[PDB]
């Protein structure tokens, strides 16, 4: 079971490859964490209590260049671990036999290697095309905090030990790949997320510095 | 197990669909990209389109020899370029990059001329390559000729109003005029596409 899996990677190596404007995968994070606070937010229209969890409405990025992370968490209506399991889970769960079966699929109902090729750019799974490992942690009104891990090829969930650290919403924790470290630079980081946030309803900041001393805080984008 | 492993996947690439015409967007792609760098560098060098005036892509066919030709007046490549600048195999079997052309195509023959060198001709199938100093010398002025050796297959990519469909196509949003070699009612001169 060694060699489909060499096959596997070096097919998703090839496939990024094809992607030279990468940028899109915090776009579509973007997008995910808008609809879930948009999401919430009409639900707290009808339901007063609805967001006694957290009551900010947000999204914030913070990069980790010593772990090598990019985090965006968003207080939006997160995800219960079923959710995790079965949205998530099918979603980036792409080992050696669901990567072979959508290939069968997509090659008896005709899809072309350009529909193929699309679907690594667009929704959570393009988190891949600068991530070797993408961390879910994530707190919803109807269920305990959970925390899931996935390389595109297997994906776990566990109750978060650390318990409801996030009052509700998703962090999403991307590891990133040596070639992404791009991602890891302030700059980069202000300018993108500047760029897809034009649109969404609700304050996206970026941790950034500001400078007695050089102090950390958070800087709105939109 | 390497090979192997390349060998498996290039016959699972192609296990998939894919429309072969792809190949010209690519070309054209390539074509737009190299016209820009020069484009850009007469902006900042005076002379630099001396030794072409103009900034376009020329596409003609040549039924007779079964070969079509794309020709741009961008930046060209040196002999080193062309060298080096032509897994990308892979990446050619999903239609993408320079080595799609190897989709419809049996050998490919690249004439370039680089300001800072001479004409070289490039010729590939895709296993091997050489590359030689053009013996007719500056015929270009400057920019890139790909010259593709149709499969018997692709013949249909020979044919002017098919060719000038492809053309128009995957021409929208380029920033760079786009021409085929046409006939008029018993006259032959470039024709707009985009
Ligand atoms: N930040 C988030 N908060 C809550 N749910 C999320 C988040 N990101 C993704 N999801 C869940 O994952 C699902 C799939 O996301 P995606 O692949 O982008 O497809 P889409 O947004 O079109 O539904 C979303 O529909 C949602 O159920
Ligand atoms: N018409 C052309 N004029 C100049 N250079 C070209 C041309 N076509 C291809 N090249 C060179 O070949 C390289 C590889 O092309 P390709 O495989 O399409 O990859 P890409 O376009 O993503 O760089 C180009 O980056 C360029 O250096
Ligand atoms: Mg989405
Ligand atoms: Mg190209």
């Amino acid at each position: 079971f060694a060699f489909q899996a060499e096959v596997n990677r070096m097919m998703k190596l090839i496939i990024n490859s094809l992607y030279k404007n990468k940028e899109i995968f915090l776009r579509e994070l973007i997008s995910n964490a808008s609809d879930a606070l948009d999401k919430i937010r009409l639900i707290s229209l009808t339901d007063e209590n609805a967001l006694a969890g957290n009551e900010e409405l947000t999204v914030k990025i913070k990069c980790d260049k010593e772990k090598n992370l990019l985090h965006v968490t968003d207080t939006g209506v997160g995800m219960t671990r079923e959710e995790l399991v079965k949205n998530l889970g099918t979603i980036a769960k792409s080992g050696t036999s669901e990567f072979l079966n959508k290939m069968t699929e997509a090659q008896e109902d005709g899809q072309s290697t350009s529909e193929l090729i699309g679907q690594f750019g667009v929704g959570f799974y393009s988190a891949f095309l600068v991530a070797d490992k993408v961390i879910v942690t994530s707190k919803h009104n109807n269920d305990t905090q959970h925390i899931w891990e996935s390389d595109s090829n297997e994906f776990s969930v566990i109750a978060d030990p650390r318990g409801n650290t996030l009052g509700r919403g998703t962090t999403i924790t991307l590891v990133l790949k040596e070639e992404a470290s791009d991602y890891l630079e302030l700059d980069t980081i202000k300018n993108l997320v500047k760029k897809y946030s034009q649109f969404i309803n609700f304050p996206i900041y970026v941790w950034s510095s500001k400078t007695g001393k050089t102090v950390w805080d958070w800087e709105l984008m939109n």
